[PDB]
């Protein structure tokens, strides 16, 4: 009741997570590339469980509900709100699933839901009239602080995107500008563990990064928040300020982690390509043609 856990796969050795693919939310067993398939952790496969009276899973990075419906016949799915009875669950012991509603056993699948892909990851879960034996899923507690943090990444995320698009659309508020800053300034200090705080060049030196939390910047869209904001002037001193941090949060989220640097350089390409390599040469132009 109200403890948040990763569902483990036991055959399939893969977590039960939710993430949005071809612009929709989908349920999934997520293939993994490690070589310690416990090491594959998400925050998009952290689950809050809920007691009905028996239990409901919350997603916790985005707030919907693990549900099943018709496509085995049901696959599990994601839905908005935790009200029907189709995102009731029953645990049968190491535990297997029983979706009330329809009276199936969760099933695991080979069928690929990111098919364009190549080596697709993203395998479809459905529930089958028979309770299988090697169906059996691990329930695998998640600390405190990894909660505190995807809490952290999450509300950012937010605001982060907020304030960008306020930014994209013209200017913001002074207690925006601050808001922002202080909150760049914070994913410094988070993504690195304590060991810079972003406020001067000379402190680089020491900075150590901190894996789990690089990779939630990633995942829970800070650092495509972050690329948001860098565009919308393109599209004073605090300003210079906010990006000179954005930069610094980039830094530290792609130190000696190869998945973020390869993640950064593709946005910052993209950005630069949907900016327009001309822009400042048009502009020059145009406040020439103005007289200034
Ligand atoms: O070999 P490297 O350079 O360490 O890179 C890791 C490798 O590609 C893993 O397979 C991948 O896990 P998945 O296959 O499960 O994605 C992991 O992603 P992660 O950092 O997002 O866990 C990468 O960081």
């Amino acid at each position: 009741g109200g403890d948040v856990v990763r569902l483990f796969h036991a055959e399939q050795e893969k977590f039960l997570t939710c993430d949005e693919h071809r612009k929709k939310q989908h349920v999934f067993l997520r293939t993994t590339g490690r070589q310690s398939a416990t090491s594959a952790t998400s925050s998009k496969a952290l689950w809050e469980v809920e007691v009905v009276q028996l239990f409901r899973f919350k997603h916790l990075a985005t707030g919907h509900y693990l549900a099943a419906e018709v496509d085995m016949v049901y696959s599990l799915v994601s839905v908005p709100e935790g009200n029907d009875i189709s995102s009731i669950f029953e645990l049968d012991p190491y535990v297997r699933l029983r979706h009330l509603c329809t009276n199936t056993w969760v099933h695991s699948t080979n069928i690929p839901i990111d098919k364009e892909e190549e080596k697709p990851v993203m395998l479809k879960i459905g529930t089958s009239p028979l309770k299988e034996d090697k169906e059996a899923f691990a329930i695998v507690p998640v600390s405190p602080a990894e909660v505190r943090d995807l809490d952290f990444a999450n509300d950012a995320s937010k605001v982060l995107g907020s304030i960008a698009g306020k930014l994209e659309k013209g200017t913001i508020t002074q207690n925006e500008r601050r808001s922002v800053t202080k909150l760049l300034e914070d994913l410094v200090y988070f993504v690195t563990g304590g060991t810079n705080s972003g406020q001067d060049v000379l402190e680089v030196v020491f900075s150590k990064p901190n894996r789990e939390r690089q990779k939630l910047m990633r995942e829970q869209n800070i650092l495509k928040q972050i690329f948001k904001l860098l565009q919308a002037p393109f599209t004073h001193a605090p300003f210079r300020h906010i990006c000179r941090l954005c930069y610094r949060v980039l830094r530290h989220s792609q130190q000696d982690y190869r998945k973020n640097q390869e993640y950064i350089a593709k946005q910052f390409g993209f950005m630069q390509k949907q900016i327009g390599y001309d822009v400042l040469a048009e502009d020059t132009i145009t406040a020439l043609l103005h007289n200034n």
